[PDB]
């Protein structure tokens, strides 16, 4: 607690202007200092579970050396809405590694469902998260049902804090073996969907990997990232939003603004 919120930031004004709730947890991995706002509340994961999904696939690949190269063929019935990569390879198939990259970097929904099946479904991904010490994360449903974002419904949710803690373990800690850790980082660095979220708050000369989520209802959207400022230790952070009404709109700008406040709260000159 001594190093939590050393510098107050106007998160309450930001969420009031947004018309909803914002949850933020940011960790300076050098000093241990944190910024924390609504950090232990639950927010829907939406597409953001797909980063942890890819990490779980990489963990499995440490015991199954042929897993990532395995070619997966799928039928048209697998192509649920928002499958921009897998729809281009319907007639050819794609490897497990390619599906993982597509789930992370293009948020591909068919790819995510196919990989969930490899892991034994939502309970299998939840079990992986438990195995790294995350007692908050839960996945309960598949794409697209997991995006319903119903107020008060704990299904398919985590907390900003647990998201950040698990992201740190998987990208910087020892939850994955070193080759798999670097592959996970590389997939996150190559994300294409987050340019208007945490990345918009991070200087262009710093490295950053992220995964976004956009449930499409209840103003519910999010992003988590690992950021490597030059000359100081990496920062890990998570920004989640939700709002009371089904037709409330999400805001990318609010996520970027919350990330800026988090970095300011850590004293990171950006
Ligand atoms: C994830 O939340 N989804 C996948 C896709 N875009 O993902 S992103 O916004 O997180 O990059 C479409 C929206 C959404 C969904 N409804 O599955």
């Amino acid at each position: 607690h001594m190093l939590t919120n050393l510098v107050a930031e106007p998160f309450a004004k930001l969420e009031q202007d947004f018309g909803g709730s914002i949850g933020v947890y940011a960790m300076d991995t050098g000093s241990g200092a944190t910024v924390s706002y609504r950090a232990e509340e639950r927010f829907p994961l939406c597409s953001s579970f797909k980063g942890f999904l890819a990490a779980a696939v990489l963990a499995r690949s440490q015991q199954q050396a042929d897993l990532l190269d395995t070619p997966i063929r799928y039928g048209k019935n697998a192509l649920v809405p928002w499958s921009p990569i897998s729809e281009k390879y319907l007639t050819t198939g794609m490897t497990v590694a390619e599906l993982s990259a597509a789930a992370v970097q293009y948020s591909d929904n068919a790819a995510a469902n196919l990989l969930l099946k490899e892991l034994g479904g939502p309970a299998g991904l939840t079990a992986f998260m438990r195995s790294i010490g995350d007692t908050t994360f839960r996945l309960d449903r598949w794409e697209l049902e997991l995006n319903s974002a119903i107020p008060g419904d704990a299904r398919d949710t985590s907390s900003p804090r647990a998201v950040t803690e698990s992201l740190q373990k998987l990208t910087l800690g020892s939850a994955l073996a070193a080759p798999q850790r670097q592959q996970f980082v590389d997939w996150l660095k190559g994300n294409t969907t987050g340019n208007h979220r945490i990345r918009a708050a991070v200087p262009a000369d710093w490295a950053v990997g992220d995964k976004t989520g956009t449930c499409g209802v209840y103003g519910t959207a999010n992003d988590y990232a690992v950021v490597w400022p030059t000359g100081r230790a990496p920062i890990v952070l998570a920004v989640y939003t939700r709002a009371p009404n089904k037709d409330d709109k999400h805001s990318e700008a609010v996520i970027a603004a919350a990330a800026r406040l988090a970095l300011e709260g850590l004293g990171v000159n950006g």
